[PDB]
């Protein structure tokens, strides 16, 4: 609850608009504003890396997009966290969504941006409680 | 030439009386009177936005002192320019003299101020041409 809930929100939204590419309180709006601008330099700056890992994952079926949690979970949580690493996970998601509605898998947008949300709480959560939530990720990329 | 060497004349005299706390002809004179009432309101009404400012950038060395134009032209460059901005450049200039001086670092204070120059004058020229240079930002802080 709260952060699940805020973090499923902002997820959720910024898939569902980069997919289709139409558009708690001001902190959730300020998060998708900076996930905006900061998320879509990420695909536009490692559009070669993002590429190749969606060749590797082959996505054809609904049952692939259910295996991404695999890899996700050791990947996303081997490593140092910082709030780069957390960019890279939901700008590829937006990336995967991307995809999805490319190969009439649009429905399966909504169940990704979910899986995405429980690899983020359910391995980070302390971090993110110390880091003050989606309010200290709003301040952290605030200059520049 | 004339707008870069007035324009590094005001600030440099600017950001010397802030730290040391003491004191175009009628133009320049006139632009440091402005700077001196304009300059130190902001700094007064955005003490915590300049403290936190300074805070992040953690400056102890003169790497840290060289290393600002990078944040400074990005930061500055972006968005609409108009004299409020301009000034806020300049009073926070002011504000990191004032905490150079207190890290023994005095004499990185002159190529702060040829720093903050090259930031103002080689990416707004055509703006401070048109707006009359520093006698435009004189009659535009004139009233109030
Ligand atoms: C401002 C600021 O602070 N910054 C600084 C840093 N900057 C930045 C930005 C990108 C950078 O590399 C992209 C890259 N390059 N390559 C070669 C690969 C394979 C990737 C790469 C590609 C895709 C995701 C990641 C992730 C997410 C977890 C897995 O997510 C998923 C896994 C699987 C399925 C998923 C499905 C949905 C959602 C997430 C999924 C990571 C990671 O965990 O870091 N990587 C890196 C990495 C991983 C592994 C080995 N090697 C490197 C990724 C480096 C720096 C961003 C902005
Ligand atoms: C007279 C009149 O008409 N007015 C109307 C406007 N008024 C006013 C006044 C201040 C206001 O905000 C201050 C503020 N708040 N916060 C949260 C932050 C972080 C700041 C803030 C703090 C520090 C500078 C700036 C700059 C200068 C460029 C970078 O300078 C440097 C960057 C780095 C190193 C440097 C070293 C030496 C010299 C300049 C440097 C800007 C900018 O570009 O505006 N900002 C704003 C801003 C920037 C980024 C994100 N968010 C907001 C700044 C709002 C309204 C004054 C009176
Ligand atoms: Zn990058
Ligand atoms: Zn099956
Ligand atoms: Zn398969
Ligand atoms: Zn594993
Ligand atoms: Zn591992
Ligand atoms: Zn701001
Ligand atoms: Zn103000
Ligand atoms: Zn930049
Ligand atoms: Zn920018």
């Amino acid at each position: 609850m709260d952060l699940y809930r805020q973090s499923l929100e902002i997820i959720s939204r910024y898939l569902r608009e980069q997919a289709t590419g139409a558009k708690s309180g001001a902190t959730s709006r300020k998060a998708l504003e900076t996930l905006r601008r900061v998320g879509d330099g990420v695909q536009r700056n490692h559009e070669t890396a993002f590429q190749g890992m969606l060749r590797k994952l082959d996505i054809k079926n609904e049952d692939d997009v259910k295996s991404l949690s695999r890899v996700m979970i050791h990947v996303f949580s081997d490593g140092v966290t910082n709030w780069g690493r957390i960019v890279t996970l939901i700008s590829f998601g937006a990336f995967v969504a991307k995809h999805l509605k490319t190969i009439n898998q649009e429905s399966c947008i909504e169940p990704l941006a979910e899986s995405i949300t429980d690899v983020l709480v359910r391995t980070k959560r302390d971090w993110l409680v110390k880091q003050r939530g989606w309010d200290g990720f709003v301040e952290f990329f605030h200059v520049e």
